[PDB]
């Protein structure tokens, strides 16, 4: 039976995107820039802060130093820490404490493999610390995903191969980091999304140990 489980953090325990919208809307709203309402905002989605930042600056085709690009960015992000200090243990989603309290019962390792600079923090917030072995840090890993780094970088951290681990994403980068890893992925989504290749659930109350078990079974 594999012997952990690789969490990512935004769209599978909790979701962050309601604030990184916000954090956005508001620097937009600040430096003048109309256009970025939730619509828009499905472009940002997985996106990296500076990249989104670039598609918000040529809503108004407006130019920017790189200092200034900078000091921007860091706004954003100012922006987003504030909004997530009143992050709690009931923005956990449906069935993952239910997984995490039994993936501990019967001695399976539990890590992290987020992109998220804020998990430990975030992780404090819902009262879920408890339950986890490793988080593995983003910024030691030498590049994100869709590479494997953090998925190889969780499943060591717990003392173990990807090949004994079962990944859990609800991203396409994601879903790719966990295949090259050697790890198993389950993703939460769809498959225009995910692909078809892999075994997917229409939301994270699916994510019970019994299935987990069902799914590692069959792949053999
Ligand atoms: F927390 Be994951 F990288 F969406
Ligand atoms: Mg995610
Ligand atoms: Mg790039």
């Amino acid at each position: 039976m594999f012997k952990a489980v690789l969490f990512d953090l935004n769209g599978v325990i909790t979701d962050t995107a309601e604030y990184h919208f916000r954090a956005w809307k508001a620097l937009a709203e600040e430096i003048g820039i109309n256009g970025v309402d939730r619509q828009f905002n499905e472009q940002l989605k997985g996106v990296s802060r500076e990249d989104s930042l670039q598609k918000i600056l040529d809503l108004a085709d407006k130019k920017v130093s790189a200092e200034e690009f900078k000091e921007l960015a860091k706004r954003k992000n100012d922006n987003y820490v504030k909004m997530i200090q009143d992050v709690s243990p009931a923005d956990v989603y449906p069935g993952i404490l239910q997984l995490l309290k039994d993936l501990r019962s019967n001695k399976i390792k539990i890590a992290l493999a987020s992109a998220s600079k804020n998990g430990p923090f975030l992780l404090e917030r819902m009262n879920l610390t408890g339950y986890f072995d490793a988080i593995a840090d983003p910024a030691e890993v030498a590049a994100s995903k869709p590479a494997p780094d953090i998925f190889i970088a969780a499943a060591h951290a717990v003392g173990v191969a990807p090949s004994e681990s079962i990944g859990l994403e609800d991203s396409q980068a994601g879903i790719q980091a966990i295949k090259d890893s050697g790890a198993l992925p389950i993703g939460v989504g769809r498959p225009e999304d995910l692909g078809d290749d892999i075994v997917i659930v229409p939301d994270t109350s699916h994510y019970t140990l019994e299935f987990l078990k069902e799914v590692w079974l069959q792949k053999q």
